[PDB]
């Protein structure tokens, strides 16, 4: 069985930004109804709003739906507030699978943080597009993770893109990665 996803929008967004890939996720057998996708407030994607507001959203989820973790699917500055809430904030255990596209990562983290739980390390997947005049490569790429490059998609683009949609399916299936958790 899936995880509920919750799904995090990037700096001037919303949560219907998602309609795509909810959309996508149904054919694939996900339930809808367990799709979660927070509007922020913060029009810049400040951490410092956004990571206690996905720290409340997620809580409600597990509170909800009675699972152990969730999933998320981010876009932009919604992976720094993923990252933000996993470092710094209480999302260590409450995550298993992330995917990311085009990732504001490396404002929070250089390395795929393993997260709290020794059971289970958070793995991921950082989908970024050499298109992307919005988020530099190098800021979405995260040591340790499964890092996936694509071509000819912009950054917006990146929300219907049918091959960042496979990519999704893999890792809400568990097909990233976190090997930092090893020795080099």
């Amino acid at each position: 069985e899936h995880n509920p996803v919750v799904m995090v929008h990037g700096m001037g967004g919303a949560s219907y930004n998602f309609a795509s890939i909810k959309s996508y996720l149904v054919t694939q057998g996900w339930d809808r109804n367990q799709l979660f996708a927070i509007d922020f407030i913060d029009k810049t994607g400040n951490n410092r709003n956004n990571g206690p507001r996905l720290s409340r959203f997620v809580k409600d989820v597990l509170g909800k739906t009675g699972a152990k973790k969730v999933d998320i699917v981010a876009h932009s500055m919604g992976g720094a507030n993923t990252l933000y809430y996993i470092k710094n904030l209480d999302g260590g255990d409450k995550i298993e699978n992330v995917v990311t596209l085009g990732g504001a990562n490396g404002l929070v983290s250089l390395r795929a943080l393993p997260g709290t739980d020794p059971n289970q390390k958070i793995l991921y997947t950082s989908v970024y597009s050499s298109a992307d005049m919005i988020v530099v490569n190098s800021l979405s790429r995260l040591i340790g993770a499964r890092n996936v490059l694509i071509h000819g998609v912009g950054h917006i683009s990146l929300l219907a893109s049918s091959q960042v949609k496979g990519y999704i399916k893999e890792g809400l299936n568990g097909g990233g990665q976190n090997t930092n958790l090893e020795h080099h």
